[PDB]
């Protein structure tokens, strides 16, 4: 604060409004989230720890300023999110080599938090953003965690469910890095099929869109899941499609990922660092985008 001319509007995370804003020292561009809350010591610990977790497909945090009931997070700017992208390329999609690129891109990402024991915990294609030289960088880490998960905004505006794994939806209080990689395979069908993969509208409606596509877990695929604290053996039990009637027109290779990243055992599902030597990513690429900015 003080030291930034706010520039316009980019954003309103689940913690606060997002700016544009110029340094009016340095002269340089930035994104300025001014999170609202004076502030409680162990999110600023938290938060502080986030200055050294830097990759180039992390969005940098550049600064943290606490002055009165008052944090701001000062981040590299990027001109567009994942899902202004893909609402823009709609009518043709994102081509596959460029899907392929973002999500290798995303994994590596996630390998270097999650090697540091730091998870996202709510990815989604608004905090995945896009710059013109083809890189794909996530933005918020770290920030669930120093805060919580709310289920409404700053703002009200209700936070999307569709992304989040079967474990946190079934109570599961000490989830791991595997909830990363379920979000990510949600994000990855979505680019492929121009359409989200479980848009659930509540937490009910989220689970039982997963077990309709994936089928009702059981003892057999997911043991100790008729165990977990919101697990009822009231659930209807829906059989499990093929995924190639969930993702046409992904090629085997890329269904074998997809498969791998939304298996319902956390401990099954494939890690971030296995992912990346996916037979998928053998042919991967850096396209560039275009970007009409
Ligand atoms: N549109 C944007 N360009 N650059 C950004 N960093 C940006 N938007 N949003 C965010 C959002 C959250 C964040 O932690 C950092 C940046």
């Amino acid at each position: 604060m003080e030291n930034f001319q706010k520039v316009e509007k980019i954003g309103e995370g689940t913690y606060g409004v997002v700016y544009k804003a110029r340094n009016k020292l340095t002269g340089e561009v930035v994104a300025l989230k001014k999170i609202r809350l004076g502030v409680p010591s162990t999110a600023i610990r938290e938060i502080s720890l986030l200055k050294e977790l830097n990759h180039p497909n992390i969005v940098k945090l550049l600064d943290v300023i606490h002055t009165e009931n008052k944090l701001y997070l000062v981040f590299e700017f990027l001109h567009q999110d994942l899902k202004k992208f893909m609402d823009a390329s709609a009518l043709t999609g994102i081509p596959l080599p460029l899907i392929k690129s973002y999500l290798f891109q995303l994994l590596q990402g996630l390998a270097f938090c999650h090697s540091h024991r730091v998870l996202h915990r709510d990815l989604k294609p608004q905090n995945l953003l896009i710059n013109t030289e083809g890189a794909i960088k996530l933005a918020d880490f770290g920030l669930a965690r120093a805060f919580g998960v709310p289920v409404r905004t700053y703002t009200h505006e209700v936070v999307t469910l569709w992304y989040r794994a079967p474990e946190i939806l079934l109570g599961c209080k000490y989830y791991s890095t595997a909830v990363d990689i379920w979000s990510l395979g949600c994000i990855f069908a979505e680019m492929v099929t121009r359409r989200a993969l479980f848009p659930g509208d509540s937490e009910i409606d989220q689970l039982f869109r997963i077990f309709r596509t994936l089928g009702t877990p059981d003892e057999v695929v997911w043991p100790g899941v008729t165990s977990m604290p919101d697990y009822k053996p009231s659930f209807p039990k829906w059989a499990r499609q093929d995924f190639s009637k969930v993702v046409p027109p992904l090629d085997e290779d890329g269904r074998s990922l997809l498969s791998q990243m939304l298996h319902y055992d956390p401990n099954k599902r494939i890690s971030a660092k296995a992912a990346l030597a996916h037979p998928f990513f053998q042919d991967v690429t850096k396209p560039v985008p275009h970007l009409r900015l």
